[PDB]
């Protein structure tokens, strides 16, 4: 298989679909991964991308994060959630994301994006929440841990809410750094995890790192918020930890267009193309991105072009608001203890 970008993408993630069939009643629809796919298939970049075949995970993939009893109950169905293709089409969404992630983490693939429903980030050991019921990141880092003896692996979450599953998944783990970018208002936005101070448990503790937004749409955090949160905080301790792989919660809410509390902020989807190219750099660019939250059409479909043909290797000021500032260097304040990079912030 070609030493390029790959995609995953599978139609029966589309039966993950309430059977009245409205977006309106469900914001997790199937139209989310249709319409990026063919936007993908227009722009030419399916074409300059290896587009892999995807699989089920088994139920033992899966125990990796979740419970026995969690795994059976949303995994099989014996005789929103689609009573016939749910737990097929969720499965399908943890061994898609699995997949491309070992044939990048193998050096088959050059790195990939993995077009995926339903979300994963939320869903904790035993509970799903937030349209999420198994953690296809989580697993597919436990299985690199498990069966390629991968040392270091960084998962970056920009999605614009806080991956609680993910936290929980790795939080007593030095050997997985998880690094969400999130609002979080001091705890009062969705779904209210994800605090500066929550640092990791045991031989995890600094390795646990929540680049948490406060104050509010006041102004609204945009660009120049992200690309100063790449720079002063997320790329230093990334740089310092110097992962084996990287993978990328790729949530596109934070984009302009999504109202609160789906969203509220002011990213460019281009903005995403940069923030892609920035984590290319690490890990000898070995980079997979997943599809996590984002809802409106035009702004997913454009964050994915951005994100992908970054991927590929084509191409395409402002100070941060009070309220950032005040948020990184909360940040940096409680990290400093932890990472060399930080240490006189
Ligand atoms: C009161 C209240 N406020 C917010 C939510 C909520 C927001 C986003 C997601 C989810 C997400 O983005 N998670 O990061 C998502 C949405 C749409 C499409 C895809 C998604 F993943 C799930 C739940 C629930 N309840
Ligand atoms: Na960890
Ligand atoms: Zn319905
Ligand atoms: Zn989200």
């Amino acid at each position: 298989p070609r030493f390029t970008t790959g995609l995953v993408y599978d139609t029966l993630m589309l039966k993950h679909q309430c059977t009245c069939g409205s977006s309106s009643s469900h914001p997790e629809h199937a139209g989310r991964i249709q319409s990026i796919w063919s936007r993908l298939q227009e722009t030419g970049l399916r074409g300059k991308c290896e587009c892999i075949r995807g699989r089920k995970a088994t139920l033992e993939e899966l125990q990796t994060v979740h419970s026995e009893a969690h795994t059976l109950l949303y995994g099989t169905n014996p005789l929103i959630w689609n009573e016939v293709h749910s737990a097929g089409a969720a499965r399908l969404a943890v061994g898609c994301v699995v997949e491309l992630v070992f044939k990048v983490a193998t050096g088959e693939l050059k790195n990939g994006f993995a077009v995926v429903r339903p979300p994963g980030h939320h869903a904790e050991e035993s509970t799903p929440m937030g349209f999420c019921y198994f953690n296809s990141v989580a697993v597919a880092a436990k299985l690199l841990q498990q069966r390629l003896s991968v040392s270091k692996i960084l998962i970056v979450d920009w999605d614009v809410h806080h991956g609680n599953g993910t936290q929980q998944a790795f939080y007593s783990d030095p050997s997985v750094l998880y690094m969400s970018l999130h609002r979080y208002d001091d705890g009062n936005f969705f779904p209210g995890s994800g605090a500066p101070d929550e640092v990791g448990t045991g031989p995890g503790v600094g390795f646990n790192v929540n680049m948490a937004f406060t104050g509010g749409l006041d102004p609204p955090m945009g660009d120049a918020e992200y690309l100063a949160a790449f720079r002063t905080v997320v790329m230093p301790i990334a740089s310092e930890f110097a992962p084996d792989v990287v993978l990328v919660s790729s949530g596109f809410d934070a984009v302009e267009g999504h109202p609160t509390p789906l969203g509220g902020y002011n990213l460019s989807a281009r903005c995403f193309g940069y923030l892609t190219k920035q984590l290319m750099g690490l890990a000898g660019g070995r980079i997979v991105l997943a599809l996590e939250g984002g809802h409106d059409l035009t702004a997913i479909c454009d964050a994915s072009e951005a994100c992908v043909s970054a991927l590929l290797g084509n191409e395409l000021q402002q100070r941060p608001n009070a309220n950032a500032v005040r948020s990184m260097e909360k940040v940096m304040e409680i990290h400093s203890k932890y990472w060399r990079c930080l240490q006189r912030h």
